[PDB]
């Protein structure tokens, strides 16, 4: 996250650090089972760290577990990173405290303007690299169909909003992706893509999720 601040430790408690020996995606715990993040972000083993904040030390609130399913969109293109979702069920049931808790999916699409949260372990710099040990949060408004589609011409499907500041400076970056947009409690956005990060008229490219409500009940149904 660029431009953003550290959030309070576990105060983003649906926040989940996705590690496959390192950090290397976010996502979204949405049942006691089962995080949602990126299809982009697919490994075959995956650890799911919870109740994060430090992701360099244990502090006490860490939930470890494995996931034991696995399943991308099976729409997903690669390429244009349409459909880009994923769905990961854990080999044990998460414990829901204060500090790990679920987030609702959406009851509508997010209007333009719906202010929203953005979070993860992603790069804090727009020029160089750096990692955070800390999770790092953002505030940040839905952009307009209308805008999305300016900044990014023929790129921008259906299952795509642009979330972030035209004028550049505060974005997600990498790292980031496949972790949360939410806006009044409800996941709205997944971390996806952008034009490099934080660039003028290049905002945050994140997948819709209020498209995906069918697929994502369907899928926990099933499994
Ligand atoms: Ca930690
Ligand atoms: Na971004």
């Amino acid at each position: 996250i660029v431009g953003g601040y550290t959030c309070a430790a576990n105060s983003i408690p649906y926040q989940v650090s996705l590690n496959s020996g390192s950090h290397f995606c976010g996502g979204s715990l949405i049942n006691s089972q089962w995080v949602v993040s990126a299809a982009h972000c697919y490994k075959s083993r995956i650890q799911v760290r919870l109740g994060e904040h430090n992701i360099d030390v244990l502090e006490g609130n860490e939930q470890f577990i494995n996931a034991a399913k696995i399943i991308t969109h099976p729409n997903f293109n690669g390429n244009t990173l349409d459909n880009d979702i994923m769905l990961i069920k854990l080999s044990s049931p998460a414990t829901l405290n204060s500090r790990v808790a679920t987030v609702s999916l959406p009851r509508s699409c997010a209007a333009a303007g719906t202010e929203c949260l953005i979070s993860g372990w992603g790069n804090t710099k727009s020029s160089g690299s750096s990692y955070p040990s800390l999770l790092q949060c953002l505030k940040a408004p839905v952009l307009s169909d209308s805008s999305c589609k300016s900044s990014y011409p023929g790129q921008i499907t259906g299952n795509m909003i642009c979330v972030g500041f035209l004028e550049g400076g505060k974005d997600s970056c990498q790292g980031d992706s496949g972790g949360p947009v939410v806006c009044n409690g409800q996941l709205q956005g997944i971390v996806s893509w952008g034009y490099g990060c934080a660039q003028k008229n290049k905002p945050g490219v994140y997948t819709k999720v209020c498209n995906y409500v069918n697929w994502i009940q369907q899928t926990i149904a099933a499994n």
